[PDB]
This record gives structure tokens, sequence and C-alpha cells, in this order.
């Protein structure tokens, strides 16, 4: 029954880039009227808006009832955020659908935003530190890359997966090179156009528009690749290079059922078949699309060779071609166009973000099934089935 | 279709009193492995945990999670944090709800937490600061109660609904005196023993043991109560005692499909017959809960009538009042052992304590169709129908 | 050659006690007015204000200035601070003297003042850290209490003493409790009234005068000094009960030559007829006051026992017996009135309350030769010589 | 009989530019061994080292002592700083000075050196905030510039010299170029080389050597000054370019007894005939350079007009005029180099920076008087008297 009307995304932007001293729901509501007018339909008549954000703290109240209220949701409409880190961005989507297909709302916006270029550092001076120096926590860090279960970044939780799928760092950076190359092919053609709306950063020195993705690493060498340090484990394999950084932007898409798209004149850019949600070990988290992708395709009733395009988060090179090899969809037909490690994050946005890359792919090359997947800290994973109307 | 099978809350502490230096999730475990107990559910069968959570400032990697480990519920589950504020663990429960209705789990848990006691300060300081004062903000105030919509805190929102309803000051004030007789009449009888689940406090010289809502005052009577000067206007008529305060506490409810649940031999509490959230102008943010009732009675297809006992998020004195002069349900079966005034609040759990209350008093009195509602910042109701069988 | 006319200084007030929210000009102020007061001499006759601190972070632009503001010195006359550490009340006093010696000033008012209650905690902000965490630095202890050289505390410099000069657990807790004990006796006998001058805390509800050194210890027993665990070598013999506490308080005197004394008919507390600072091996810094003292009595020309009554800095018991012990003088006429583990060590006034302490024991029992001595972090030390008239 | 053998300096360096993140302590090292090595002595030889300094704060136990000690002076010699605001630099030479006369001392070291640009943010917290936002405030800002009394800035005392005195907008922007130019060209000719001595900022990607102070504006138009909006009043008359800005460096000087450098066969740089200092109204603060500047020539038995070059402090423009004017001397010899607002000023070493600036030219063109003065916060100034040998 539950399509999805429209897609956009912001492009996005480096760390303490482009958006450097841009609010989240700022990057939210732009997107927000862009899957309004592109489905050309009125904020009067959205139901609710559901953002995943991660990193919230400091943006005042309730930041999707912002970034809604702002891009011209009316009142009368509803807002919430949610959280389950990068999967978030493409949960809400999924959430958003479990609205209309309940009878319990006609019209939802969903997907994620995220400022990580925003995020405070913190400290719990209620009782007053009477003697002594203290630490000044810094969110980013400790809610958004820390596994609080070990107490090692995400970056190891990669090489414990390097070691148990044995990924050498010949492979691992062959894999980095690949997803720059690919992306930056993307790029200059104008396969990123489509799904990206402009946003104009508010200034004094005078106005800026982006409407590029500044991560993507033009020229990068399998050399310049292979001359790292490793980031995490010091002869480990995982370095920056076949890492994704820590990046800001936000992307949505607005859902609506078959029957109403079809009233509206509205050419839907997909139907969602299916989606899953599942729980592994911490120490290994990377692992989680593996279950995550074939729980979806029971519910879908398809079998992984049906799958025409996939767009799978390469959150870090080692767990990225950990879900490929398990898996083993066709390799090229995997971010086509680029993955994270290129393009970048934005965690709250991670998930809807690649709902935006592949959907506009599909509609691009007449492929009719496909699958945004997503590994997560704590260990979990996410997926979803789109076959295009 | 949908039932609570079981249902468990902590007792709310008062602000930077006994939960001082908890961290929420820790009381969110605790609630947790507390429905499975009662219910007689194990840990292994629940599929997801799906908390709300307004001030999860510095906690770490989805704490929902956290909290769903610590109770017991294996690495597969999957968890996940919301916010739509107050109403967050209300409306976490609706969302529970359509996990089962949809074809997605069979087992979830849903309730809320919050630990206004560990709520940090924070500035942004990446860029650097570079010559000047800068601030630190409190994240509690931020994020929590100011409405990030025109510059003041909560309290002024409720002025202005009092202004429209002209509710005096002696009004106001008598709303406070008879929730704090009634609240505390309950917990003497013992009512709030049944919702309660003890927790330990790990201290240092010997542990200590809290299942008493230690916000609850005593001998609440109408003298003291009137010479508080207005708290947020200088020229106002809302004070801090007929104001809810900033408190500790997390609660939570065990959901399956009523076929389950007998399936499972396990006497539920109710039936969660009908739910629903609406906008209202955020100004006047308070008056949620009137037009949130309304549908949810609709949808269930009850008219005030049929309603035997009722729960109103007590946030304010000036809102609450309001509320059930507009309706015009009869009070003697709204907040019977107390609202928010005398019991506490917590944000992100205020909604799912509630809830908890308003199932055990069903129990053990005879009320066959209760209902909860609650407001929210930014203007915003929710709203479910609860049946007993 | 040049005298001191008066003298005063304030109670000394425990960490975060009675000055807690008093800053140091302000006790300073009281001082300064005093020592005006009690010679005679009008605020307008000053010529300048020489006071040390060592913790000034947060107070303004020269708080010495404040302070001589504040008691009514005329703005014709000229404020400064320094800050050689412990020696800094003492040293002040010294260049004071050198003002008006070769003739560039007649009348000064030196000493030092510190609030250790006040301190501020900080972080250089103005790069900022682009990700990860910074500490918020505590001044006290870093700018007042910690050598940077070898990176441990001032603490572990007692440690270095301890071992190497081979002092018992033992016998510095005696020492510890002599000082104790010695205390407390000259408090009751009122030894204390005349050196020192109240203060007025002013207060929201009421003054509190403040007229006793709060941090005395009475009936201190042994066992309560020999039961706690070694403060900073966890494998030591240095605790926080013979080691002086962190503290408030100022404390100054009035320099003129001694024919403009007798011009004035003035009876002063008595003649610096020499003064001298060292410097020795940082890690056993206790040790500064031996050859400070031998130079200043050596320029003096006197033999060390000749002296009728002397002021040792007790920085912890170690250095303190380690001074003793090694200069060899009669420990009847040390610290006849307590020490610093007793009455407090409020650093940049430390040096002018012993000062104080020595000048008006020296008079009361009528002794001709006494000399004042304190050890310094950065390993020196300041001794200075008075003989009375 | 007291003689300074030689001097040297840093190059004055631009807020958070060149020195951004050099404890000032490191400079004061350089400048040290500099001055050492420049009059044929050996760091051993030091007898003290004496270096003014406002905003240590978070730089640990006395910098002053890390600054000697880096330098290699012996640990037997000792160490202090000190703070008369922007007087320190240069009473510090006056006070080294004192030392040597009085026989307490051989050879001392002294001149001054600041770091706003390390300068740290801070609040006090022992305390506890129990809720609600709170101040950093910025020691700099707090602690270097802003009157305590009144609790306006530096910059707008400097409001006063101009209704007071009467400078006009263009009066005084035009004075302001003309320094700059005039500084333009006495580093190009080279007239800045024999003071400076280089610093070598340690760099983990290479090492620079600064050796030219980068405040300095090359071209400087009379417009660009005009063109800029008060920065202190909204609508007054002073400007962030007539008026100077924030800095880093360090300077100091060696003195002697004059008949020892006869000894040790040093051509000296010159030799102090006389101090002073003086206290001035707090409001027009910058008018100090007068009474100290007179009270110094009389004590030298000089007539303003016997001068044959003077260095004055151009703290702002309109002190600058005002004390030109009032003093009355030809102003062709005054800042014949340069002054302050274009050679930057970083106060604790301003005052030493001037008499570097001072002996070096003096020597160049054969002056055989001279005189060094700067204004100082609060309400004071400090002049100092040099006649070549």
């Amino acid at each position: 029954s539950i399509v999805i009307a429209s897609a956009a995304r912001t492009a996005v932007g480096s760390f303490n880039g482009a958006f450097a001293n841009t609010p989240a729901h700022e990057l939210g509501a732009t997107v927000i009227s862009a899957v309004l007018e592109r489905a050309g339909v009125a904020a009067g008549e959205v139901n609710e808006v559901i953002l995943g954000q991660v990193l919230p703290a400091g943006e005042g109240q309730n930041p999707a009832r912002q970034a809604a209220m702002k891009a011209g949701v009316p009142q009368e409409a509803t807002a919430w955020g949610m959280n389950q880190l990068c999967g978030s961005g493409l949960r809400a989507v999924a959430l958003g659908m479990q609205q209309i297909a309940t009878g319990d709302a006609s019209i939802i916006v969903a997907g994620g935003m995220e400022s990580m270029s925003m995020a405070p550092h913190c400290a719990h001076l209620r009782g007053g530190v009477k003697m002594g120096d203290f630490k000044m926590i810094d969110t980013m860090i400790k809610d958004g890359l820390t596994d609080a279960f070990y107490g090692y970044h995400m970056g190891t939780t990669a090489e414990n997966v390097a070691k148990q799928w044995q990924l050498s760092r010949d492979e691992q950076d062959a894999f980095a090179v690949a997803s720059q190359n690919k992306a930056e092919a993307a790029q200059k053609d104008g396969r990123f156009k489509d799904e990206i709306v402009p946003f104009i950063v508010k200034g004094r020195k005078g106005d800026i528009t982006v409407d590029a993705d500044e991560y993507i690493r033009h020229g990068a060498t399998l050399d310049s690749m292979a001359k790292l340090r490793p980031a995490f484990d010091k002869e480990g394999t995982v370095t920056a290079g076949n890492a994704s950084g820590l990046n800001d932007g936000a992307a949505a898409a607005l859902l609506m059922s078959e029957a109403e798209a079809s009233r509206r004149g509205i050419q839907p850019l997909g139907r969602i078949v299916s989606w899953a949600t599942v729980g592994v070990d911490p120490k290994v988290m990377g692992t989680g699309p593996i279950p995550a992708s074939r729980k979806a395709l029971e519910r879908a009733g398809w079998k992984i060779g049906d799958l025409d395009l996939v767009e799978a988060h390469e959150a870090f090179a080692a767990q990225a071609c950990a879900v490929n090899k398990d898996l083993g969809w066709d390799p090229s037909i995997v971010n086509v166009n680029g993955g994270a490690i290129a393009i970048g994050n934005p965690i709250g946005a991670s998930g809807a973000r690649i709902l935006n890359t592949l959907l506009f792919e599909m509609k691009r090359r007449g492929a009719r099934k496909g699958l945004a997947t997503l590994c997560i800290g704590g260990g979990m994973g996410v997926a979803m089935c789109i076959e295009s109307l």
C-alpha cells in the first residue's frame, strides 16, 4: 500500500566546512519544503515530520518541531525526532510508513538530519566541582562515535571484523579508492544533481550557495591511500583513507497511500515492500546489515539475486566488504555512484541519505528492485526494500 | 487487538535528590526487567525496546540500547530512543503498539526515561571562541523547557492559557492543594506499591532502596500554597509549586497481541483501543489534551460518557484546569491518585508514568474504560483510550 | 634604617569556608585599613601598595590596586602585585623595604592576599579543540600547588624530603599534632587577637563577623591523624593530616624609615636588619629555608644561636623537620604559636601571615632577634631578620 | 652606578598569529639566553630573573621561574613575575635595578613577557551550578583590559581623553597612520634588526623562524583608518584602528653595576640615571606618562628639552596626543621608529619592548640622553631615564 512520493537531500558538507555554523533543523527545513514542492504537496496537508537526529544537544526544544514549523508545516501537524544511530536516517522513513499503514495518518515526511559540526562539548556541573580538573566531554565523540559497551571508538569494532574476515590493508585501501573514484565520476556528471537541493548558507560577507558534495577527494590514488597510519589499531588496518569522516547534511521523503498519489498525478519514486532491523554483538557491529538485509528479503518475498540496485552504507571499508562478501550480490551494483567513505555521513542522515542516492539512481536506469542497508553502533542493522511503481 | 500484559514504574525522584547521580538508562533497565518478571516473559523473546528520552546529553550511544542490555534483553533485540517532549513516554507505547499491529514484532517493551539531574551544561566550542565572554548552556533548560519559538521557559506558555481562561490565582492554587492531597492520600493508602518497582541507588558507605516518590509533599494546605510569588511572569500567577518541577523517573509497559497474551496465560491489564496526536497554536501549548482527547475518543468510538477513569498531565495549574473546563469530563475521575504537581515530572517518562497509575488503579477499583492524555511544548497533544477485560 | 610600624592579618578561613565567596582584594582591603589605623597614618599618606598574590584569575586588572582603592588610598599612589609563590607576602615586605631604602618612596604598605576558594576553572578556547576532549583546569592546583618541571604535585616534593631525610609516618604525625595543639592553645589564651583584624562577611541574610582562624582542630588526636591514607604517594607517608590546607586570608605591614617613625613618635614592631632569598633543588623544595636563613643571618651578622624567636613555614611536616634538624636551632623557639599545618596556608599571604605572628609574639615576650622563613615551589626560600627596638 | 649591558626582544606577534600556541615563558627563555649571550655573560652568573606578566592563568607555577630554567639560569638563582599592568615590563627593570643598588645582588635579568593568545577563558565552579546558564570570562579582557571600578573597557577610558583633550575622530587617525608609516620605514631600513632576537616556533611540520614584528601594516592608508566605525562606544571617536590591538612577545635587559661592567670590558647600552612611577585619575587612565615623566626628569636633574630621544607608549591615539601636548617636547623625536599602535603591544612586555627600542636607537643615532614612559590602566604611569656611556 505505501509509496515514496518525493525525495531529497542536501549536499553533504565537510567537518567544520560549508555548514560549520549551520544548525541541523535548518538543513532539515530546506529538505522538508523540497519534498513538499517536488510531490507538489502543500505543507498545509502534512500530518507529521519524523526526523532521526543523533546529536541534538544545545539546539533547543524538539529540533523536529523547529525544522517543520520553519519550512512551512503549520501548527496542526506534529513533529518528533528519533535515534537509532546510523539507522535513524532510514528507520524514520520506515516508522513513517507504519503511520499510514495503520490508518493513523494520511501523509508523512521522514528521514533525518545532522550537524556533527554543531555538536557541543559538555559537562554536568550541577554538583559543582569543589576541587580538581574535569573533563569537558565532546558529545560527537561520546554520544556519536563511542561504543557504550566496550570503551573504544567505532574504528576498533571495524578491526575485530577485519581480523575476523581477515580483510588485509591492501584490499581495504583498494575498496576506498574505488569509492572515491566512483563518487567523483558520479559527481562530475550530475548523477547527484537530481536528488540534491541547493542550500543557501545565510551569511554576512555575502550569501553562498551549496550544491556539491565537498567530501569526495578528486584523483584519490591507491598510493596516497597507502601512505597512511592506522587511525586506531597501530598495526591493525583502519586508516582515515578507507573510513568515513565526520560530516553534516539532511535528507527526507514524503510518504502517502498508493491510492492518494494516484489521485494527484504524482509519479511515485517507489513503494516500500518491506523493512527489517536486527541486533548483534557490539564488538563486531558492522555485521548488522547481513542479518538485517536477509530479514527484509524474507518479508519482501525476493531472493538476493532479484536486486537491481544496492546502496549499502560503507561506514568503514572493513565492514562494507564484510557485508558484500558474505551476501554476494553483484558487487558492481552496490554504491554505483559511491559510498559513505567518499560522501561522508552525517550519522542521523546517513540512511535517508543513501535512500536518496538509491532512489534517483533507480529512477534513472529503470532498475525495479532495490535495498538500502546500514550497520549500527551497539551492534545492529536496518534494511528496506524498494520496488519502483 | 493489542494489550498491555504488564507495566512497572520507578518511584519518581526529586531534582538532584534520590537519583541525583543516576544515569537514566540504569533506571531504564530496572523498569524493563520489572515488566518482564511480573508478566512472566523471558528477556530473549523481546523484539525491541522503544524508549522516550529528551535529555540524553552526554550519556552515550543509544541509551535505550544501554538500558536494554542491562536488563538482560539479548544482543539481538533492537532498541531506539525518541522525543516529542513530555509526550515522548506515552507516544512511545503507541509506537510499540504499531510494531505489533503491522507484521514486524511479537513483543515490544515501550516506556520512557529521564534523568533531569545528570543533564549537562554545554557550549559549542569547535570553531573556537575568538575573544569575549561566552555562555555555558544548561541543556535541561535549553533542550527541555525553552520552547525555541519565542524566547521564554514553558512557565509562561502556561500563563498564555490562564490569560484567556482567566484562571484566578486561587483556582491555580486550589488545583495544586487538591492534587497534592489526592496524591499523598493515594500513596498513604498504599496505591503506588503496585505500580512501583524498587530501585537500588548503589552508594559507597551502603546501598539505598528507593520505591517511594520523594516529590510528594505532605499536609498540602491552601495556606502555604498561596504565598509563593509569581515564578515565571514577574506580574504573573503560575508559581513553582503549581508548575510541575524537575524530576527523575523511568516507567514502562510490556506489549503483545491479545491472542499472544492468552496463549501465554498472562492476565492483561487492558487493551490499547485508540491513540491520537494533534497540533495546536504553539504559544498556548498546554491545550494539547483538548484536541487530542476527542480524536482518541472518536477513534475509540467512545463519547466522554463511557470513560470511568482519566489522567491528564498536570504540567501547570494554568493548562490542566482549562483542559477539564473545555472538554468537560467529570473531575471526580481525573487524576484520582494525583498528578504531575504532586508526583513530579519527568519529561521523557511522564506519559509512561501516568500510563502505569491509570492501569493499576483500573484493576483495583473496577474502571473498564480509562483514558490518558498529555500536553507538549510547542503545541501538541497525545491521547490513548484503554479498555480492561 | 627601614622599620615596621604596624601589622595585621585576617583570620585564616577554611577552603570554601568563611571567605568562600569573598574575593582576595576584599580581604586585603580590610588589612590595608587595619595597618593604617593601627599606626596612626592616614590612607592619604601611603606611597605604594605591594601585594603578592598567586591566584588572581577572574579578579580584574591589578587586584592589588583594587584593595588599595577600597581602603581609601588616593589614586595618586601606586599599587602592583607579585608572585614568588609561598614567599610572596614576605618578599613583598622586602621589595617595599627596598623602595624606601634607595629613596624613591617613604611609606609603603606591603604584604599579600589570596583566596584559594575563589579560584576558577579554565581552558584556552581561542583556537578551539576541533574534536575530542579537553580538561577544564583548576588554576589553584595548576598555578598554585604543582611544579611544572617534574610534573608532580607540591605534595610529592614532600615525599622526596620524607624519603630522603628518613622521617617516619609517626614523627611527621607527631609534628602535625604538635602544631595543632600549640595553635589551639594559643587561640584559647588569646595570643592571636592582636595580630588578627576582624572581617565583615556581608550577607543577604545578615552580616557575619569573622575573627578566629577556623582551620584549627581542637583536641585533634594522634589516632585521627594516624589513620588517614597517604594523600599523594599511595605507597608513602605524607597525608592531608600533616599537610597544610587550602586557605583564604590576607596580611600586611606598614613600612617607613626609622627616622620617620620617630618624627611620628610611632613605637615600631621592629627593625628589618636583613633579608635573603636563595634557590634549591625543585624536587625537595621545602629545603629553601636552609641557605635562605643562612644568607639572611650572615647578611645581618648573626650566629644562628642568637635567635630569640623563629617562625618557619610548615609547608608539610616533612620539610618542617628537615628545615629544623639541619639548621638546628632549639625547636622551643620555633613556631611558638603553631604553624601553617594548623593555622592555614593562604599562599600569597602566608609569608606575611607568619611575619605577623612573629612580630606580635616577639613584642609580647620582648625578644631582641627574630627570623621568619618560608619554603617555595620551584625550589626557593626567603628569610628576613627582624630586631626589636 | 647601574647600567644595562644589553637587551633583546622577540618580534612582537599578532593576536592568534605567529605565536598563537607558544607559552609565554618560552618567549622569555629566548630573550634571557639572548641578553646573556650578547653581554658575554653565562647563564650561571645570573642572580635573579624578574619578569613582568599580567595573564599567567593556566601556565602553572611561577611562569617567570620556568622562563629562567629553560634558559639555563642555575636552580640556585631565584625568579618571580609581577603585575603593574602596562608598566610591568619597565617597572621590572627598575626593581631589577633596585636589587643591585642595595647590594643584595650582582646581576639581574629583568623585563616582561606576555601571551594574550594563550590567555584562557574561565569561571568559578566550586560553589555548584544548580541550574541556569553561566559565563566563561575571558581572562585577557577581564584581567588585562577592563577597569575594575567602573566596569567599562580600556578603550572607553580612551573616549574620556578624547572629550577632555579635544581630539577629533580625524585628528587621531592621522597620528595612527603616522606611527604605522614611521614603523614600516624603520623595519624596512633594518632599524629593528639589532634588538629583535629570532624565536624558533618548534613545529610538527617543520620549524618556523619568527624574526619580524608581524603586526605592522605596509602601505597604511589614512582612509582605511577613517573608514573604521567606533568600537568601544557605538557613537564615539575611537576605533579598532587608532587603538592598539592584542599581542604576544617578551623583552628584557641585563643589569649590573657600572664598575662591574668596567672590569668585564663591556661596552654598555646605557646608564640608568633615574626612574619614577605615579598615579593619576582612573578615568583619564592614559594620562599617566605625564607626572611620571616629569618626576622622572626631576629625579634625574634633567630639563625636558635636554632629551635627545623619547619613547612614549601609544596605548591609544587619544592618550598619545594628550601626553604630547601636555609634556610639550619636540614630537619629531618621539617614537622615532614608530610606536605601539603599529608595533602592537603586549601588555606585560610592552614596557621593555620600548626600552629595547630606546637603547638601540640611542646607540645607532648617538643620542646622549633618553626617556622611556608608558600609561598604566587603573590610573598609573611609569617612566625611566637613560643616559648613554
